[PDB]
């Protein structure tokens, strides 16, 4: 894929009514574009050189990619103070804090619908040759219209701190980030879903979790999971990553339970 240059939008063009949270860089709003609904990110006063960097690159590593289940990157403001990143809105906001809200509701199949819809976006990512790192929950929103899509694309690369309780093995122990370990970190988001939110290995320390990945131990099955959703989150937890399916096999095994 040939890279893009991120879309430089007019600062009049950006209107923002209310505060919809707090994020890494500073404050995040709803607002309007233009005019269509937008999420509204903004750089905090006294932001660093550094900050500004990561802030604006990660918004361009969103910006390589047009796909349903990935946020859309409608623009920045990079030449005006405050600076911004304008994407669409997800009024449901992070997935992990949305199914703890709406615990137990929801039936196996549409939560096997989102899950499908992840890895369609997923497996588009892996073929434009990109690994994500950090592939969680958290890092995926939720929109009005139950629709997830991943976002937080900052660790994303072409093929420093990591999310340890995400990662797979050989990424936490030699540094070998591929597609296969984002499929690990989508088996572990499969458990959050299932599990309505849970955190991945309760309260275990990093310390705790690396030995437990190290002896072999698997979460295990949540509450009311049907065999065949637990064993495809224990098939992408394969020790030897080239044993783990592929996310064109994940997004096929999801569709056939769509029934």
């Amino acid at each position: 894929a040939v890279l893009k240059f991120t879309t430089e939008i007019h600062p009049s063009c950006v209107t923002r009514q209310k505060v919809i949270g707090a994020g890494e860089f500073g404050e995040v709003y709803k607002g309007m574009l233009k005019e269509v609904p937008v999420a509204i990110k903004t750089l905090k006063a006294g932001y660093t050189e550094k900050q500004r960097v990561d802030f604006l690159g990660e918004a361009g590593i969103m910006g390589q990619f047009s796909h349903h289940n990935i946020i859309r990157l409608e623009g920045v403001i990079s030449k005006y103070k405050p600076m911004m990143i304008i994407t669409e809105y997800m009024e449901n906001g992070a997935l992990d804090k949305f199914l703890r809200e709406k615990d137990g509701e929801f039936s196996v199949l549409q939560l096997v619908g989102m899950l499908r819809g992840i890895a369609a976006g997923m497996k588009y990512l892996a073929n434009m040759n990109y690994v994500h790192r950090d592939l969680a929950a958290r890092n995926i929103l939720v929109n009005s219209n139950l629709v997830c899509k991943v976002s937080d694309f900052g660790l994303s690369r072409v093929l420093g701190k990591i999310p340890i309780r995400w990662t797979a093995p050989e990424a936490i122990s030699y540094r070998k980030f591929t597609s296969a370990s984002d499929v690990w970190s989508f088996g572990i988001v499969m458990w959050e879903v299932m599990t309505y939110g849970e955190r991945p290995y309760w309260e275990l320390s990093n310390h705790e979790v690396m030995k437990a990945i190290n002896d072999g131990f698997r979460l295990p099955t949540p509450m009311d999971c049907p065999s065949a959703i637990y064993q495809l989150m224990m098939q992408c937890w394969q020790q030897e990553r080239a044993r783990r399916p592929k996310f064109a096999d994940i997004v096929s095994i999801l569709d056939k339970l769509i029934r």
